[PDB]
């Protein structure tokens, strides 16, 4: 998975 949170 790809995840962010900016």
């Amino acid at each position: 998975q790809f995840i962010a949170w900016l």
